[PDB]
């Protein structure tokens, strides 16, 4: 589950909701699954999602689970 993903399963987890071009990255900067909940606009956009619709997936994403 979430808290329990490391970098990669995070990683993996991006491509399944269809935003892998963003795992590179997410790897760079050492985000686990305990981090997303907590990330903030500016993180994501520092993180590279700097698309308000491929943000809005995440945060979707992460309340189904
Ligand atoms: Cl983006
Ligand atoms: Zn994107």
């Amino acid at each position: 589950m979430l808290q329990l993903w490391s970098k990669f399963d995070v990683g993996d987890w991006l491509e399944s909701i269809h935003l892998g071009e963003h795992r590179d990255r997410f790897e760079d900067h050492e985000i686990e699954g305990a981090h997303l909940p907590a990330l903030t606009k500016e993180d994501f956009v520092e993180l590279g999602v700097t698309r308000v619709g491929h943000r809005e997936n995440i945060e979707r994403a992460l309340r189904q689970l």
